């Protein structure tokens, strides 16, 4: 079956980062979206799972996520690979890891386990890698002797604010769960106002691609344990750091197909791991029109750095996914814009891509977390805008720079843009007064191809990872289970841009 959206994205990735193919990005065939029996859309792991249920008393999506995480780890024969934003997995996320590992050992296995978290320079890690390792060993009991642990917290650039933000669980290089969900009990479990988020589960060659991505992070992490300012590392049982655990498990044989789904795995190396993909001939004419509402203090990696693109192919993967839309594109995000300064306020090429779609008659929907969400920098579901106008006004600006006059800009903007704050029920706020917070990193185009992962569309220079799937059947499930319900409730919080009926 034809894959016109993946083909376009693949061309962009091979132009941007040819040397990173097979490590930081990879297209594979023959994957399976990992759904349980009798629940065909069950590969889509939404949390809390309460569409149209303002009370959200039964948080069935959260339970299904933790169950699936546990089962995947319980099935581990050789390797368990976990990455997240700090802190190390706690609460029910930790129970899933402990329970799964105990089951793997009870089945006769001696699994190797890597657990990697990224830490902002300002973030104080309460439970450091040595203490987290020790806590796990205690909870593992007698099984701890059979489990090889590598536990590490990392920061790759202090000045350029770069650390691991990818959210991955990869087992045996064969199954993978990824998305926006941090293993942080205070955002999803121990809370009266849970964040809305989505992960996906697959099996097949693209799970190995995720493993190769984590091998790239652990190669750097193991080497830079020589600098405790950057890396804190703890291992169990006297074990060495395992930079290439996924390659060792993969061996020489190619990954075995498990279904028929084509997937592009794509991530980025942030800042401070690798300065450029230096086999790349990528030579963009980077955007000339700068956001006159803000100026970045730091060097602008998002909008003004060729080298950064070459080691962060996920940036161009998302731009080319959006650019591939022939009929309609749905964007569901925490934010489209970043707090500026210190980061650039928006990705210029992304907004220019969206403006081009609006002017060409392509339907564009943007749903973001409500601006009433104000949290600390790094909180899930926070918003970085005061009003949805900051999105529509910027689109209007880029439209004028493209069409030439404001009246054409208005016809494109008013006729083809849907813009709203996220809602999951008829209720505007939670019972405890707090508003709904959205943490998706999702893009879907033409009900044919979609991204689910950890990479936000707003500017950020972190290590991130995600999958782009092209499958009309899977995108129909996504539409039915997530996108249509999202708009059913979010349209009650829609914006009418300035200058529109
Ligand atoms: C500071 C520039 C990068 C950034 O702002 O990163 C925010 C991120 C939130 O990511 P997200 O939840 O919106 O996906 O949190 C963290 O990485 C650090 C927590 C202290």
């Amino acid at each position: 079956p034809p894959t016109p959206h993946l083909d376009a994205i693949e061309r962009s990735l091979r132009d941007t980062s040819p040397g990173l193919e097979g490590s930081v990005w990879q297209r594979t065939d023959g994957n399976r979206l990992d759904a349980p029996d009798g629940d065909p859309a069950g590969w889509l792991l939404q949390t809390p799972g309460c569409w149209g249920d303002a009370g959200c008393k039964d948080r069935a999506g959260t339970r299904r996520l933790l169950d699936k995480m546990t089962r995947n780890i319980a099935d581990a024969r050789h390797t368990v690979d976990i990455s997240s934003l700090a802190p190390f997995p706690n609460g029910g996320f930790e129970d899933a890891v402990v329970d799964g590992l105990k089951a793997s050992v009870a089945a006769g296995h001696s699994p190797r386990v890597r657990i990697l978290v990224g830490a902002a320079p300002i973030y104080h890690l309460n439970v450091v890698p040595s203490r987290y390792r020790d806590e796990l060993i205690g909870k593992l009991g007698a099984a701890a002797g059979k489990v090889t642990l590598n536990v590490a917290s990392m920061t790759t650039s202090k000045t350029s604010l770069s650390w691991n933000h990818s959210k991955l669980l990869v087992v045996d290089g064969k199954t993978a769960i990824t998305g926006g969900i941090n293993t942080n009990k205070d955002d999803y479990l121990d809370t009266a106002h849970p964040v809305s988020d989505v992960d996906m589960a697959l099996s097949g060659p693209a799970a190995r691609s995720a493993g190769k991505y984590l091998d790239t992070l652990w190669d750097w992490t193991c080497r830079n344990a020589s600098d405790p300012a950057k890396v804190w590392l703890a291992t169990s049982n006297g074990a060495s750091c395992m930079p290439s655990m996924e390659q060792d498990e993969a061996g020489s044989a190619p990954a075995e197909p498990t279904g028929d789904v084509p997937v592009i795995a794509v991530g980025g190396l942030g800042v401070g791991i690798k300065e450029s993909d230096p086999s790349s001939g990528y030579h963009p004419d980077l955007p000339t029109a700068p956001d006159t509402k803000c100026t970045v203090g730091l060097h602008d990696n998002t909008n003004a750095d060729r080298d950064y693109d070459t080691v962060n192919p996920e940036e161009n993967a998302l731009r080319s996914l959006i650019a591939s839309a022939r009929s309609h594109v749905e964007i569901s995000q925490q934010d489209l814009n970043a707090t500026c300064p210190p980061l650039p306020r928006y990705d210029i090429r992304t907004y220019d891509t969206l403006a081009g779609k609006l002017a060409a008659g392509v339907k564009v929907r943007i749903v973001v977390s409500d601006p009433a969400n104000r949290g600390a920098v790094g909180s899930g579901g926070r918003s970085q805008i005061k009003s949805l106008d900051e999105i529509s006004d910027t689109l209007r600006t880029r439209l004028v720079a493209l069409t030439g006059d404001n009246e054409k800009a208005s016809r494109a903007l008013c006729g083809n843009l849907q813009l709203a704050s996220f809602r999951s029920s008829d209720a505007a706020k939670w019972a405890d007064g707090k508003p709904y917070a959205l943490h998706h990193k999702l893009v879907s185009v033409d009900d044919s191809a979609f991204y689910i992962g950890s990479k936000n569309l707003y500017p950020a220079w972190l290590q991130d990872f995600g999958y782009i799937v092209e499958s009309p059947a899977a995108a129909q499930q996504l539409k039915t289970e997530l996108l249509d319900p999202e708009w059913k409730y979010s349209q009650q919080a829609a914006a009418t841009p300035a200058g529109c009926p």
